[PDB]
């Protein structure tokens, strides 16, 4: 209960999963819980769909590295136990964003963080609110934290910033974190996972488009 | 109480700017009174400037045309009442600015207005755009950077604001039409004039006629931590 | 493209209510719709359970002069169809609270209201209850989770002076709301909206947070200062 | 090279021009007494804004000083056994000088624990109470016409965040009652206090906590009525 099982709890959400409709094999099992416990190989990975790069190395702090291309077809490619694995670039980002579901670290309210500046949709923001729902027809996503640029604050004149968990790269300070924050992160992970939603880094390509038209509709008047 | 007459104060607000050190002939006075009861052509040469286009004309209701062409060297070419003026690029988006704060509108709260898509950003924000609803208005920048306002905050209609939507910061030159005016009262216009009352006697700009040399200090200043 | 009568929905939706023990003669029936289609006394009414008066009446030219007084132990009292009937107090105010969830008006983002004064607090430095105009910025705020029972009607600033984010934003519900000024922009999509809209608070039953029960209005301050 | 605020005190008194007060020395001491003790410049504060009885600081021989109030508004009290006494309005100025000088910056992010007995004789009204407050912004001008006065904080309720159902919640410097978490602190947010200490007192600005009745009343008209 108080203790946190993601690796556990992996394998029965990702199946439990609706969206889910690929081959998960022991394999597939074993990738995310490699990619869970490491969260700076589990975002370089999200850079290579998002930005579309052509390859990323993870290497351990042994020194060895693991290499995962990306095709320019849309289509992950890697080799495991030496023989060769393909993901689809519609069915791998959903993978890694169930793993960041499961996996993915809630931080406090107030806690500052230095986001990635390669992936801000193209310096340090504090976290003011997490887990804010989005707009009705697209439960499906939610965004991850959301605040204001430290240590500005709530000034009109600066923009607030949407902050999901790919784009959160450095912590810089953490925020209060006692027993009423161990039971606020609980009951707000669970129904993250019950009611299926994924982060907004992780909207797909026809999920992306209709959410602009549901933008533009109203006004399509 | 006092009735705004932007013709009248324009002479004496415009050589009492501060940052105005450039010429103030009656040719430049007549121009900005033309410029101000006719807001198409004030924002029409502002898309000139900062969209860096190649010319620019525009004919009055009754045929008076004024051609203001660019040059590549950072002028503003434009030839009027028989003479031909040059203005520095750097000092003629001033003057503009002036104008825009005494001849601007302001639109009262609730404003559902359209936007010029061309100006702001377009693939960065879907043809026609979406509607925003003016919900804030004359909103400060910083300290040491009051010499520049916000002029108007809005939200996306109809979705308001406590939807998950981020704000835009809307300007008179972005303005295009307004397609839904909001409440004007007795409290509105005197809302009006002690907002306009502030902007003009603290001699402040909008963002839109912000300097490229006060843009990046602004940049610099919050990214300094 | 479909209106809506709120009356014909009214006795069913009544029925759809689950909490309601208390005895729905065809007498409650009328007495909503006479007060659903007057909304000028429903809110009136509300007045005087919250702020705990001694009577209220509406007079009107028709005659239909329904005086409603309560005593000290919450007991709503007043005659109807020439026969007397008596309510309490914590039963009629979930009485009109599925009055305003079917006979409640919809007002588009942006439109410039009015708010009773006198609700709010003691605002005797006024001494009038020109006061309190308030746009609406939002419309049907969820009130949290536990506590979808009720909700929170719109959320808007104090006009005209908007987001101006150094004066505190006002929760105002239906049975706050004292004038309406200035209308928002209407369209096919605001009535699609509005069609939708009211037809999943009847859906959810939701009521207002003017409506907020004392043992639900403490439930919610226990969640926002107890943990867990 | 830091801030030596008991340096610049008595010439902040100088400089304020609101000061309508002698410029004894029992004054300045006195000050500095209760500027380095906030538990004793913040005990009066509730002895005054709620129209308490008596109050006294218990401490040291010496250091223990009771403060006495009637109902007539005079404030009551003996320092180094010599009897002052001051009026209810030239005592609220005193000690709102004092949070200027001697009063506590903290950073963004910063948990805070309210005195909520005193949160609610304050600008409660429609927003309600609202326990745990994080700061999430500091140093609100109130407003035009009201400029000698700024709002020390505002942010919502922990661990809550910005939601629209979370309703905001202005903090003065007075109302802090504990501290629970702190904000991050570099040296720009050093430099920040170097900006703002250097900004309210060059503006002779006063928190909120210390609003004059007659400028208490004259914010509320102009909210509500056009009278401006
Ligand atoms: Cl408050």
């Amino acid at each position: 209960m108080t203790e946190y099982r993601p690796v556990e709890i992996f394998p029965e959400v990702l199946s439990d999963w609706p969206t889910v409709n690929f081959a998960v094999t022991d394999d597939v099992l074993e990738l995310g819980i490699f990619l869970g416990e490491r969260p700076e190989a589990l975002k370089g990975v999200y850079k290579l769909i998002k930005l579309k790069q052509k390859n990323y190395e993870y290497q351990s702090f042994l020194g060895l590295s693991i290499l995962f291309e990306r095709s320019d077809d849309g289509q992950i490619l890697y080799t495991f136990k030496e023989k060769e694995v393909i993901w689809e670039e519609e069915e791998f980002l959903l993978f890694i964003g169930v793993i960041d579901a499961v996996f993915g670290e809630l931080y406090p309210i107030g806690t500052v963080v230095e986001l990635d500046l390669e992936l801000l949709d193209a310096a340090l923001v504090m976290l003011a609110g997490r887990r804010l729902p989005l707009a009705k027809d697209f439960e499906a996503y939610e965004i991850d934290y959301f605040g204001r640029v430290w240590p500005f604050g709530e000034v009109a004149n600066i923009p607030p910033v949407f902050v999901s968990n790919m784009l959160i790269k450095n912590v810089i300070h953490m925020g209060l974190e006692n027993e009423w924050e161990d039971q606020m992160k609980e009951v707000l992970r669970g129904s993250q996972l019950e009611l299926h939603q994924l982060s907004t880094a992780f909207m797909t390509q026809s999920d992306q488009v209709a959410y602009l038209t549901y933008l533009t509709t109203p006004s399509l008047r």
